[PDB]
């Protein structure tokens, strides 16, 4: 069964925000996803030093960006600590809270949209390049789960029943019709040296067939 429910409500005001402003620098939604990805895989680095079984559900540390060229999508996957139901529902939402109120002032004080991410919710940039965000996580502790938002004030959780990913997190964007550049290898190349050349994972960009 799918449960929806509605965003806290700044998150709304947010999201609504980056949807209908102007704003051409869309590309820095890859570097606030890729650096989400490397402090997840911190994280799990962190607590396998403790409980090295931990690792069981996984040992390589990874970044994998895989275009898709068929259904329009690009999906940034991790192998890092993932994300529990209760995260996807309550946590992430709540603390973001805060960041999210401060952003906004920001913004309509002078600054831009591309310091989204010194404020915690650089997540929500995807809707820059993406109608529709769906993500697919696995915690060691929690089932694997889908939560999916075409923003619109609403998001959906499942419990996946897809192929099991053992551990971390897939975040797959459905682009835009006008925002297929981000689907090009030599695009995608160009953005990850310029914004992302000293994370600490090994990051693979999948080759489409054709
Ligand atoms: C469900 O969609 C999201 C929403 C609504 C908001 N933010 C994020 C960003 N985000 C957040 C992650 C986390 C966590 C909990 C801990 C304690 C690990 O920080 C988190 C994690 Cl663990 N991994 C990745 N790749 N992204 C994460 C996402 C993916």
């Amino acid at each position: 069964e799918v449960e929806t429910f509605a965003f806290q409500a700044e998150i709304a005001q947010l999201m609504s925000l980056i949807i209908n402003t102007f704003y051409s620098n869309k590309e820095i939604f890859l570097r606030e996803l890729i650096s989400n990805s490397s402090d997840a895989l911190d994280k799990i680095r962190y607590e396998s030093l403790t409980d090295p079984s931990k690792l069981d559900s996984g040992k390589e540390l990874h970044i994998n960006l895989i275009p898709n060229k068929q259904d329009r999508t690009l999906t940034i996957v991790d192998t890092g600590i993932g994300m529990t139901k209760a995260d996807l529902i309550n946590n992430l939402g709540t603390i973001a809270k805060s960041g999210t109120k401060a952003f906004m002032e920001a913004l309509q004080a002078g600054a831009d949209i591309s310091m989204i991410g010194q404020f915690g919710v650089g997540f929500y940039s995807a809707y820059l390049v993406a109608e529709k965000v769906t993500v697919i996580t696995k915690h060691n502790d929690d089932e694997q789960y889908a939560w999916e938002s075409s923003a619109g004030g609403s998001f959906t959780v499942r419990t996946d029943t897809g192929e099991p990913m053992g551990r971390g997190t897939k975040v797959i964007l459905h682009l835009k019709e006008d925002q297929t550049e981000y689907l090009e290898e030599r695009r995608i190349k160009e953005i990850v040296k310029k914004h992302s050349q000293f994370i600490g994972y090994p990051i693979t960009l999948f080759v489409e067939k054709e």
